[PDB]
C-alpha cells in the first residue's frame, strides 16, 4: 500500500514496485508552513539504474541512494530532472558525487541556475519544442509543452505502460491548484491533451506529489487548473 506523507520522516526515502523494473520513490520535504510528499521514478536500464528526478534535498537523495543499493541492488548510472525546481534537482550535487550523470534540458538547466538551485551537469537535447520526443535508454523523454512550469518533462516505460506526469499531473485529492508560481494556466490544459494522445496506453500514471492512478488524473488535472483561472 502506497505511503502517505504522515508515514514517512523528513530525511527517509520509501521505494514502491509499480511493475517489474520499475520503481516509484517517496520522500517527505517541508515547505509553505507544512511538509509535502514527493515523487521519482527509478527504471532498471539493463545491468544499471536510472533515476528520474532527485527526493527533494541533499541529505534526502543520499537516503535514496541507500535504500537502492539496500533494496535494489545495482547502481544508479544516470539522472533525469523534469522541471527545474529543487524537488528535482536538489541533490544533483549528492548524485554527482556517487557516480550518477546527471542530465536535463538546456532551459531546465539555465532557470534553475537564476533561481540558485543545484545544476543537472549533462544537456539533453531533442527536447526543445511542444510535443518532441527523445529515447532515453529504457523508456522515453516528452516535452508536452508548458504546464506546471514551462520546462516539465514527462517520462514513459514502454515496456510497463507507466507513465511518469510529474507536477503537471495533480493527485486526484487534489483540488486546490496551488502554488502556480511558475506555471502556463493557458496553456496547461493543451499541454495535458498532448500527453494523452501520446501515451494513450498508460497504465498507471504517477503524479508529481500523491497517490499513482491512471489516465484518469489527466482530465482531473486539467478539470482542476481551468477551475483556478475561472477564479
Ligand atoms: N493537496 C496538495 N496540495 C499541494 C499544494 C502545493 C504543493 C506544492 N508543491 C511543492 C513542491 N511541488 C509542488 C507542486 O505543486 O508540484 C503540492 C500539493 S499536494
Ligand atoms: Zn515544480
Ligand atoms: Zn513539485
Amino acid at each position: 500500500e502506497y505511503p502517505t506523507v504522515s508515514e514517512i520522516p523528513v530525511g527517509e526515502v520509501r521505494l514502491y514496485q509499480i511493475a517489474d523494473g520499475v520503481w516509484s520513490h517517496i520522500a517527505t520535504q517541508s515547505f509553505d508552513g507544512a511538509v509535502y510528499p514527493s515523487n521519482g521514478l527509478i527504471v532498471r536500464d539493463g545491468d544499471e539504474l536510472l533515476l528520474i528526478d532527485t527526493a527533494w534535498g541533499a541529505k534526502n537523495t543520499a537516503a535514496l541512494l541507500a535504500e537502492i543499493e539496500k533494496q535494489i541492488g545495482l547502481p544508479v548510472t544516470r539522472a533525469v530532472s523534469t522541471h527545474f525546481h529543487d524537488d528535482r534537482v536538489g541533490g544533483v550535487d549528492v548524485l554527482r558525487a556517487a557516480g550518477v550523470a546527471t542530465y536535463a534540458s538546456p532551459s531546465t538547466r539555465r532557470l534553475a541556475e537564476v533561481e540558485g538551485n543545484e545544476i543537472p551537469t549533462h544537456s539533453l537535447e531533442g527536447l526543445s519544442s511542444s510535443g518532441d520526443a527523445v529515447r532515453f535508454g529504457p523508456v522515453e523523454l516528452f516535452y508536452p509543452g508548458a504546464a506546471h512550469s514551462t520546462d516539465n518533462l514527462v517520462v514513459y516505460v514502454p515496456s510497463a505502460s507507466v507513465l511518469y506526469g510529474g507536477c503537471a499531473i495533480y493527485e486526484l485529492s487534489r483540488t486546490s491548484a496551488g502554488n502556480v508560481a511558475d506555471a502556463d494556466l493557458a496553456e496547461w490544459p493543451t499541454s495535458i491533451e498532448r500527453i494523452q494522445q501520446h501515451y494513450p496506453e498508460a497504465q498507471f500514471v504517477i503524479p508529481g506529489h500523491g497517490l499513482p492512478g491512471g489516465l484518469d488524473l489527466l482530465k482531473h488535472t486539467t478539470n482542476v487548473v481551468k477551475a483556478h483561472t475561472n477564479r
